[PDB]
């Protein structure tokens, strides 16, 4: 059930929630997709990470028009990367109201980044001080430790069987983590675990480069990472 839409493909997940898919051609990686998510909560729609870029991202608010037409009330980015943050000025421009970690809102200007318009603080236990997450609805945002960035965040949907865990999370079968130019390579097995800690009931894990998976893709990440300690 992919839709293409111009240069980008929805997927829908479940009745209120569907993935979206952006591609930037990165010298030296080929193509590459990455995932965020839109969720509709009653008359209000509420989105996962930009699109990589302006243009794209102001596509992703194109497809939602017209496929679900409601306002977007907020977005939530999950770090201070191209793939995640990439469409901040889209969003603004849009009038829609942003929110990220205040690590990843701090270094945002030094990736090439722009900040969202507010910032999540985090419990020493890793969930959302509630407070910074007004109107949040279904999200309910996480943060499991360093990982793939020392800002990295995670996403459970309330209602659903789904839970985000961005770049944090590879699929069931993947050969390699990734882009660890960032990471914490110490404390990423124990980051990946406590995702799934945090979201028990979640059996569709999405994540930023590949298709949705079942929890093995949370085994499998944390396995991998056990070998980089
Ligand atoms: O780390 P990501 O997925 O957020 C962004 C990303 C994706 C793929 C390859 C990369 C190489 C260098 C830096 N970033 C890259
Ligand atoms: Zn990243
Ligand atoms: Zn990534």
């Amino acid at each position: 059930g992919d839709q293409r839409f111009g240069d980008l493909v929805f997927r829908q997940l479940a009745p209120n929630v569907w993935q979206h898919t952006s591609y930037l051609d990165m010298p030296g990686f080929g193509a590459v997709a990455s995932n965020g998510l839109i969720v509709r909560d009653g008359g209000r729609v509420l989105v996962v990470d930009t699109a990589w870029t302006d243009d794209q991202t102001a596509q992703i608010l194109n497809w939602i028009k017209q496929e679900i037409n409601l306002p977007v009330a907020l977005a939530v980015v999950t770090h201070a990367h191209q793939d995640k943050m990439g469409g901040m000025d889209a969003l603004h421009a849009a009038g829609i109201a942003t929110y990220a970690n205040a690590l990843s809102n701090q270094l945002a200007p030094q990736e090439g980044m722009v900040a969202a318009q507010h910032s999540l603080t985090f419990a020493a236990n890793g969930w959302v001080e509630p407070a910074t997450a007004p109107n949040f609805g279904p999200l309910k945002v996480f943060y499991p430790g360093p990982g793939h960035t020392s800002d990295n965040i995670t996403v459970g949907i309330d209602g659903t069987d789904i839970a985000f865990g961005g770049c944090l999370i590879k699929d069931s079968k993947a050969k390699s983590l990734g882009n660890l130019g960032d990471a914490d390579t110490e404390h990423y097995a124990a980051s990946a675990r406590a995702f799934g800690a945090a979201f028990p009931k979640a059996s569709m894990i999405v994540m930023s480069h590949s298709a949705p998976d079942s929890r093995a893709a949370i085994t499998h990440t944390a396995r991998m990472a056990d070998k980089l300690r």
